[PDB]
């Protein structure tokens, strides 16, 4: 069964309300973005209008084989009219296509949903700037105070400094970068170039870099794997008994593995700091953690939601409990006395 917070009122839309069946009279899909999580249920088997950004409908037709005549990719910024409604994709600043959508109801109603998102204070100069919004269905995902985590340019600064420093000082280290879907690329694409080596990956992982429309990525990503120094893998082979079986591979060339595992928030966030992040070390191999986020910090999502000024606030993320409901809501009325609407 569809949660509320999955539908549009007034519409016969849906956000990222896949995995419920035929949705009782939905008449058009929006897919916020290509994680699993929210497209759970899509497959080639699909036979309603989906609604997307052009990324996400490439990764629909050639990841999940949905057919053509179902993926409606629509542009960014852009006023489109969707079954007789006024929508607007904007960048989430998430993933690689990922959005939030702007409606614009008959009755006059304007909503805000998210998707997932990384708030940042350029939203505040889109076509946001001067909209009232009336229902915002916000993405809660690190709505707590003890969420805090570098800006993502620190992280990638680190990854850069720390690997160019373990190549320089040994030019028979290999770099390896977890990977679970997509998002996330600066750390092992920023990390390349400061090598002045391609991305090794699988062919499967390749496929789906080559949907994300990135500029001269035939020159940065390849699956000629003994040919670059900068590997990745699966995030669950980032541990010292999957990299041991990596060095194996690739016969002798190289003879020290670092890796970069990229995490959401940690508790060790709360405690130290980004140039202090240590690895876990045995023998040659080093796993680096580091807090490279593309979900809002709460200082980010209190900032971004206390410029809306929403009046009202539907959470998409931690909803399952009463503790958590409650709390989100006692965050949204302490923003709401503090700005004033
Ligand atoms: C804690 C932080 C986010 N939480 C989360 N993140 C993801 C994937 C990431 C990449 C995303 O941003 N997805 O939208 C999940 C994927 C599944 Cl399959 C199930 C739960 C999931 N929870
Ligand atoms: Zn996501
Ligand atoms: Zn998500």
């Amino acid at each position: 069964t569809c949660p509320f917070y999955k539908k549009i009122p007034g519409t016969g839309f849906t956000v990222d309300a896949f995995q419920y069946g035929v949705v009782e009279g939905c008449t058009a899909y929006f897919l916020t973005h290509f994680h699993s999580d929210h497209y759970a249920g899509l497959s080639k088997h699909f036979t309603f209008p989906v609604y997307c950004s052009e990324i996400t409908g490439n990764l629909l037709k050639n990841k999940l084989h949905v057919q053509e005549q179902y993926i409606h990719p629509l542009p960014l910024d852009t006023e489109c009219i969707v079954n007789g409604v006024k929508v607007v994709l904007l960048d989430a600043n998430h993933c690689p296509g990922a959005v939030m959508i702007l409606f614009y109801l008959p009755n006059g109603t304007v909503i805000l949903h998210t998707g997932d998102f990384r708030a940042d204070p350029s939203m505040e100069r889109s076509l946001l700037a001067d909209q009232k919004v009336h229902m915002l269905y916000l993405d809660t995902t690190y709505c707590s105070p003890e969420y805090t985590f570098p800006s993502q340019q620190e992280v990638i600064r680190f990854a850069i400094n720390t690997a160019f420093e373990a190549v320089t000082l040994n030019p028979h280290a290999l770099v390896v970068c977890g990977t679970y879907s997509i998002g996330k690329e600066k750390v092992f694409l920023a990390i390349a170039d400061v090598l002045g080596s391609k991305v090794g990956m699988s062919q499967e992982k390749y496929k789906t870099l080559q949907c994300l429309n990135i500029p001269e990525i035939n020159s940065l990503i390849t699956t000629d794997m003994c040919s670059s120094l900068v590997h990745l893998l699966p995030m669950m082979q980032i541990n010292f008994k999957g990299l041991q079986s990596h060095l194996k591979k690739c016969g002798g060339k190289y003879n020290q593995i670092l890796a970069f595992r990229p995490t959401g928030w940690t508790h060790s966030n709360k405690f130290t700091r980004i140039a202090d992040v240590i690895p876990q070390t045995k023998g040659n191999i080093s796993i680096y953690g580091i807090p490279y986020s593309e979900h809002s910090s709460y200082l980010e999502m209190k900032r971004f939601v206390q410029w809306l000024k929403p009046q009202k606030i539907i959470p998409t993320v931690n909803v399952g409990t009463w503790k958590s409901r409650s709390t989100m809501e006692k965050y949204f009325r302490e923003w709401k006395l503090e700005a004033g609407y």
